[PDB]
């Protein structure tokens, strides 16, 4: 562990600011009537004097769903392109492309004069997220010393939560400008993108990719630099062994179906689906919608998003502290149990407060308790399925399929992020609290899935992770001894 590798990983992790900024900025921008008037006049007409309505609830027709979907579709496709570039040219090159596409997208948005420019900008944001999310977790998990890989990789998730929070605060400010507030909100996304582009110039690439691409002496000297030791022979032998196997595989997409990759393939596919079917991106807007329906105004709705965003960010530190000391499993298990219980409590609390009230409207105190329970659910996600959904796929793949497995992770993640968010929009917007019971049942399923099927990965050198699958009661049948590195 050196100061150079920690600074390297902090700078690289700032690639998560891009996706997080976009996740946090969009809600507040859609509620700005100047934005609606310019680009979505059919929505503006529905929102005029609709004191108890929320503008993104109106994005439920085919054309508006197409606009919303375009970011996730571009990200899903760009993720697959990033797998090829990340392997052939390096993790840094994909991080550069991600920052640059996001930067150009932010400018098209901020200076949009018609919806055509908004569509181009949104597609470019999606390209940026696809490249940034595909490549940055690979970068962190290869660069980090094995002992603290969890903590350093989760810097990426921390950056996501920082972007969400910062973006909500920016919308708080730009909502007060006399004019053009939405241009400032969408244009400030360029700031972390410029940081990411310049970072991609100055960062080194990973020794793992340098060696796979034939830069033998550069890779060894780089490993010595990030580990701060003249003798890296044991860990460099891991890289040599990983590249010897990896050089045999010209097309990872045509080999990822082989038995020896099956545990990795299952988890790279299942973890992103499970991460979204927690309901996180639905539940995170339940209280904002509730406060608006109760008459508390746009500012109270945004304030609950800021509160939720602070909890979301600060709770990430629990995973940073515990992930390498106590393990990924403990975090999955506690986080799933805590999320499950909070979903049961909020669902039954809302259901009960209508059968005991008498007046038909929830009180402010009741709304605050609903936000409180939701915040404990968000805290549980924020130290489990949030950070681990960007850590675990990046640390379980052999080198030759590591960019491809992380591309599966991103692309499945984008697909279900949109699908689940759109599918539940009407239930969210009509305050159908039964959704908490559905997501509770999914969280039960994924927690049992983890309990029986996820071997503990903490502290294992990334190229030696086959050792962990080989000792798992179920996955051991897929892993041949000859493929295992180290031991
Ligand atoms: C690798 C690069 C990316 C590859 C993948 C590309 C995905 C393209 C998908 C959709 C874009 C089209 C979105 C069209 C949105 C139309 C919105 C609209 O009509 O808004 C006007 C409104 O209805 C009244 O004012
Ligand atoms: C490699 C590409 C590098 C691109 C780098 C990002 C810059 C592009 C962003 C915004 C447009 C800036 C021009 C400002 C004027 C906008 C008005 C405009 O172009 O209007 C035409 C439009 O078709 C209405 O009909
Ligand atoms: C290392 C850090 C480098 C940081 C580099 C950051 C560059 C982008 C910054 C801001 C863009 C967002 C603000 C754009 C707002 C435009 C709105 C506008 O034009 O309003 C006036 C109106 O047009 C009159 O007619
Ligand atoms: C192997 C994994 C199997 C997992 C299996 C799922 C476990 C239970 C999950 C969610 C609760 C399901 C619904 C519970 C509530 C049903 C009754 C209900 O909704 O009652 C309405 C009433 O008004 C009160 O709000
Ligand atoms: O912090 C919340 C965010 O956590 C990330 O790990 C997820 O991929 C996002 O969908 C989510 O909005």
């Amino acid at each position: 562990v050196t100061a150079f590798v920690i600074m390297t990983c902090i700078v690289a992790a700032m690639g998560g600011l891009l996706f997080g900024y976009d996740l946090g900025i969009s809600g507040g921008v859609t509620s700005m009537e100047e934005f609606l008037t310019k680009f979505f006049p059919q929505v503006e007409s529905q929102m005029k004097k609709a004191k108890h309505d929320t503008a993104y609830c109106k994005f439920d027709n085919q054309m508006l769903q197409l606009f919303t979907s375009s970011l996730y579709l571009a990200a899903l496709v760009a993720s697959f392109m990033a797998s090829v570039i990340t392997r052939k040219h390096g993790r840094k090159v994909s991080m550069f492309i991600g920052g640059l596409a996001f930067l150009i997208g932010a400018l098209f948005n901020a200076f949009a004069v018609n919806v055509s420019m908004l569509i181009i900008g949104r597609l470019l944001l999606g390209v940026g997220v696809g490249f940034a999310n595909q490549s940055t977790p690979v970068y962190l998990s290869e660069m980090a010393p094995a002992k603290i890989r969890g903590a350093l990789n989760i810097g990426f998730q921390m950056a996501i939560t920082i972007g969400i929070l910062v973006a909500n605060l920016i919308n708080y400010g730009t909502s007060k400008m006399a004019q053009h507030g939405w241009r400032v909100s969408l244009g400030l996304a360029a700031v972390p993108a410029v940081v990411m582009v310049i970072g991609s110039f100055i960062l080194p690439d990973t020794p793992n990719s340098m060696l796979e691409r034939g830069k033998n002496e550069e890779a060894k000297q780089m490993l010595k630099k990030i580990r701060g030791a003249d003798n890296v022979d044991h860990e460099f032998q891991d890289l040599i062994d990983a590249v010897e196997a990896a050089k045999k595989v010209e097309n990872p997409w045509k080999n990822i179906m082989e038995s020896k990759y099956r545990p990795a393939l299952i988890f790279c596919s299942a973890i992103p689906f499970f991460q979204q079917i927690t309901g996180i991106n639905v539940i995170m807007f339940y209280a904002p919608v509730l406060f608006k329906t109760l008459g508390f105004g746009d500012d109270a709705a945004l304030m609950s998003a800021v509160i939720t965003g602070v909890v979301n960010m600060l709770s990430t530190f629990v995973s940073i502290y515990a992930v390498d000391r106590y393990g990924r499993r403990l975090l999955f298990l506690e986080g799933g149990i805590q999320m499950f219980i909070c979903q049961l409590l909020v669902g039954s609390f809302i259901g009960a407060r209508f059968g005991t009230s008498g007046t038909g409207t929830l009180t402010p105190a009741t709304a605050d308790w609903i936000l409180a329970f939701i915040c404990v659910y968000v805290a549980g996600f924020a130290w489990s399925w949030g950070p681990l959904g960007w850590l675990v796929p990046s640390e379980i793949c052999p080198l030759e399929i590591r960019p491809a497995g992380q591309a599966i992770n991103v692309s499945v993640n984008m697909f279900f992020t949109f699908l689940i968010g759109q599918f539940f929009l009407t239930m969210l917007c009509h305050m159908k609290f039964g959704l908490f019971y559905f997501f509770a049942s999914m969280v039960a399923i994924m927690t049992v899935f983890i309990y029986f099927l996820l071997p503990e990965t903490k502290g294992v050198p990334i190229e030696e992770m086959g050792r962990v699958w080989k000792q798992h009661w179920f996955w051991k049948k897929y892993i041949p001894e000859d493929a295992i590195i180290g031991g």
